[PDB]
């Protein structure tokens, strides 16, 4: 959108929430006071509709964020969660019952898989898997009991991009009433407009790019009108909420999301292009890089890139080589999470990736390195990476 | 304990968390940085044991609170949640599988009931009910599939106190492996030492007295050694956590919990004694008041009282009488939640209470008024209540 | 007042600030938005009168605290500062110019003295000193150019209590238009109602008991109608303000100030009475203890005590004894500040105190110990002190 | 510098402050605990050198920000203040005494001027004024008692850029030991490396671009080695500090300062170039625009631009036209401050500016419009300005 940046600056900022400041007020509250019985009745009737009722439903600060998220992702409502993993687990749980079946991409975030295999399984809900590029063939995996189809594009760690139009079309042909979900964290909800593709719910670890500074955790799930009420009421029955201050900080992160993502795109594509020419690199998994799995879909369906990608080295590094490589970076830091201002580096052994690719086998044998490209000078990052290569040459 | 106040002041405050200040540092984080591969391996091995690993597991701020809660309630570990309702729902969920049965007091908090009837039911887990005074007779309700027995003493709104020794003994005679849980919010975890009575897990809406100021929401669940790992790992698979700042504010609330509770006890018992003599009052439900349901158990099993209690008026007030009464209080405010510094008032119609007392019928027909007695001058509160009575005489 | 606890719970909490919650909202702002030119003009006219104008003047959060402090201390306005030392320095500075003279108690807080001797002096403002028990004889020290009379009752460290009625009556006889100020931190502004005694400005380190938890730092100055505009505008010209969050935490602290102070009073008076009987104690300096300097004025003029006081040992400790004593306490900690939930201990040799008693000597030769008595169980604190005495006997 | 973005991401982030997280911990404290007498002595000796001593000196959070600011601005120390106006007032005050003279640019921020004329003057410190383009001719205004030369480049509102090399060389010829200060807020301390030009102290309203989101208020002053101790100790005697949380939020703001400033530069230069072509615009005052006063010094001496500038309309608006223009913008808002993510607009008549140009007249007669260009899509901002022009044509 030629207006995305204006939208990011303004989303959620209504006078009833800001009360004269630029940002929403921070309203910290469990108790919300009813001046009269009539006010209490009105609040009770509208307790899920943005009238102050009880802190577990939200205060003005949450309502402001919810409105911002619905504007930006084009949904009827936005559920809030203590983190991304809580958003995934509780959004799925909100729509499954015993005897149901979940069809999930085998490139899904590992905690999302483990929720399915270790929590859903014991509650009489089964989970099947599909390859991220299955396209229309996903119709062959839809079972009569399949209630949820769970997408994640690009995939975790390995970055494969779905053909969402093909998947959604097939799904709607066989099971039109299915709930289609996507973990849209990589796109920060704004580089891939999931609800415009017929997906029902767009889930985010707002922890990542929305917070944008590695110092807050929160999950969001923006649902279309069809699914909102079931998502909202079942998530609430599980007590799912976020504190008002983190909600404020997520709204605040939105304001710089455009300038941040443009830099992450520029810098990470430059690094990926360099890696793709490098003699010590076997493969580069960057959706914006020509040749990456699902790249043509990224070009067609996304409006940009973020800064997280991965590449495969020429060999499965030993523990000793991993230390010489990873321990001595000057700018990249080893840590989980991503989407912040700093660059991060992590290693995944191929066998370990195989272990979180259910009913599939990986097609590489070198150590996989996942990079988050932050806001540092890109030439300094390249020098850091080159020093890393020299330590394992 | 003659040392409870010293314990409250000091619990959780170790140098590794406070780093020279009186209170723990606030460490806001998703990304936790591993300086070396060996540090990452050590953190991974100990990722549930208080080594910094990932923000979803906690930072130093969470670890400090967890240690404080385990010291005060005598547990092996403490799981953290976005609110009390999340603690209840996810602690139960952590121990049930399809085909299991939950036995819950029919005086349980309404959201706890609704979690059971609207979430568990659809996942192949059934829920039966028991009267809060069932004592040893609870053995007759234990089914072969009963995995969880859920206590709440005193009960929500109506304040009936369990005979926990009798309940636990019966349960251990019939189903020793059962998971016995209690919602110990009213006692703030410290006026009733649940794990000392053979209960497995003590759950709190820390939102209430631990936060103590009506401006933060958080749930806790402190488990014995038998149950800790299952609670911890399954809650984590559901993404359950609290933000670091609210964890800091819960630790901070602990420091004044003793002085606060002593005032709430004194003031509320005085109000209850006055109400018990009042011609417009049919019943007073205060566990510390002679004559209240389960009072003798409160005297035997609790080390004090908090400030929440209820009473029954002589009549079922109409909507109009409810407004004349509730709208014109000067000091009491109408709001949900409790456990703060201010006094609160809410009305519950008898028919409404009947509706949240499954497989039971209430034994009163007047409107029930629930009072939270805060830190105001008690004589001013009495004058406010007297003015209320005059408006409906 | 028989309503002070009700006032503490309710002060500053108007709907325009709370907007539905129990506590005021936290409005973080520099920019405050004017919808129209007319709105901008109105805000400009009322920029010192609680209309949103610019964050340096305050937001809703500051206005709420300002109203609370004016209600509790009975003033026309309350200026806010980054800490207590800033409140003292800038409140004095607001009322002086080259050629003026300040008359200050020689028991004033050491940073207050240093502000006078190291900042004011080179700006052409002289400072004279008086003994805290001077009473009516202060009239003899008033010079033609005396502009400010600065009180601190009880005094720092040595705890001498002024005869404020005698001092004020004498000042008003000679210099009726003098600006009489007090550092009222020990009373937390509520145990001694300074403005009711004819003092013009009551200054506090809200850092201490108002915050109550040893984390936030903030200064306040509550002025009568005669002095408010000059205080407000001149402090504003020095850019003095506090952040919105600390202002929120100060308002929040007020709510438990009554229950906290009653415990600090009860426990510190007990400790003082015990020390007074102890053979290793030469003197106890506690305003509430009979025999302490100015005790009779404390009993007449205050409505209670806080928890800070000092005592003099029966000997001068050697450096080895100071370490053996101080290094090995179990519950008392060595730190500056006070007014929190935990107990603190510091030591000073007589000549250290003499060096901060301008134009005076000290009347003791033993080591002085300053104690802050927190919220721990008092018998535990007594055992800690007894163990310390045994280490130096 | 080709490393400025890497420096912004990493400045101040040492392990002793971050303790495992990406950002520094937030250590809220007044009291800082000494485990032993020897530890207390060590902290005392190093109380201005980054050892924990007392919260008025700072905690780990402040130390981290101080180190970041010294690295980025190339100074020996950084003093912290509650807002920019406090930093200006207290940094000047730290270096003057009765009989001294201050020489200030007549384009200085109005509160800075008012501090000089309304506070300093009655303390025996005189202030003289100079035109911002005076250059080497400032030598003729240096008096025997001139102690401080105060620069502000670009100037407030009218944006004139000094020739700092010429000014500094002239001052050093006549008064080599003068204290040369600059309010470097517009450059955010990084677009103009003041200390590299021989300026002694670089002051900022960190409120503006460092915070970057219009919420926090904070002042900073970075001094060279010659001036640091006097600045530090005299600001400390006035109690000047910032709260730990705002210090954290300032460090956090640094991380996105590069990506934000590049957008503000690009967008504001585009708007300025467009306004310069517009028939309703008489003049554009933007340091980066050719023809603007001192533009050539901006191009030589700065490494970029921020987003604040002004322009002069082709006529003097009537009051009716001012309302029609200002009241009806869709994206630009009327508010004070700047440096955030959103665009702002204010107006001043020529005589308003003349009244804050001491000893000078203004050289324009049209209404002056000050714009802050935020992060919105620039074509949307242009359309908003075009619609405004149509309302007054
Ligand atoms: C990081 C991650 C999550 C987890 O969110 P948390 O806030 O860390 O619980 C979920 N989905 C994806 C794609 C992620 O990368
Ligand atoms: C208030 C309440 C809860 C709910 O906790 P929230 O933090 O409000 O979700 C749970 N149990 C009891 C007994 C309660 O009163
Ligand atoms: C604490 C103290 C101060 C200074 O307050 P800070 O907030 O630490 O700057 C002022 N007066 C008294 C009496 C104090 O004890
Ligand atoms: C904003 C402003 C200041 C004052 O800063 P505050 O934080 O608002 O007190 C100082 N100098 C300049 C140039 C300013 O624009």
């Amino acid at each position: 959108d030629k207006h995305l940046d204006t939208a990011l600056v303004n989303a959620g900022r209504r006078k009833k929430y800001t009360q004269g400041s630029v940002n929403s007020v921070i309203q910290r509250a469990s108790s919300l006071v009813f001046d009269t019985v009539e006010a209490k009745k009105h609040a009770t009737r509208n307790r899920a509709k943005g009238e102050l009722f009880y802190g577990r439903r939200g205060t003005l600060t949450h309502f402001s964020l919810q409105e911002a998220m619905c504007e930006l992702e084009g949904g009827a409502g936005c559920a809030l969660f203590p983190c991304g993993a809580a958003a995934v687990a509780n959004t799925i749980l909100a729509f499954v019952e015993q005897g149901d079946h979940v069809l999930m991409t085998n490139t899904a975030y590992e905690p999302s898989q483990d929720f399915c295999t270790k929590i859903l399984a014991k509650l009489g809900v089964t989970t099947g898997w599909f390859d991220p590029l299955i396209g229309a063939d996903i119709a062959n995996l839809i079972q009569p009991n399949t209630k949820v189809v769970f997408l994640e594009s690009p995939g975790s760690i390995t970055m494969e991009v779905h053909d969402v139009p093909a998947i959604v079309a097939a799904v709607r042909r066989v099971a039109p009433e299915a709930i289609i979900m996507i973990d849209n964290t990589w796109a920060a909800g704004v580089l891939f407009k999931a609800l415009d593709f017929g997906i029902d719910i767009s889930i985010q670890a707002a922890t990542k790019y929305l917070i944008g500074h590695s110092d807050g955790m929160i999950g969001t799930a923006v649902a279309n009108a069809r699914c909102w009420e079931q998502l909202c009421e079942n998530a609430y029955l599980m007590g799912q909420m976020i504190d008002a201050d983190t909600a404020y900080m997520t709204s605040r992160g939105l304001r710089t999301l455009g300038v941040r993502l443009r830099q992450h795109h520029e810098s990470s594509l430059r690094v990926a292009e360099w890696l793709a020419q490098h003699p010590q690199v076997a493969r580069v998994n960057h959706p914006a890089l020509p040749g990456s799995k699902g790249h043509e879909f990224w070009k067609r369906d996304f409006s940009g890139s973020s800064g997280l990608f991965s590449f495969v080295l020429n060999k499965r590094l030993t523990d000793a080589e991993l230390a010489a490589y990873l321990d001595n970076f000057s700018l990249f830091s080893m840590a989980y999470s991503w989407g912040g201002f700093e660059s991060l580096i992590l290693a995944n052994q191929p066998e370990h990736i195989a272990a979180i690719r259910p009913e599939a086998e990986v097609d590489f044998s070198g150590t996989l390195i996942r990079l988050h490209i932050g806001l540092e000078n890109v030439d300094d990052l390249l020098a850091d990476l080159a020093a890393g290569f020299a330590r394992i040459v």
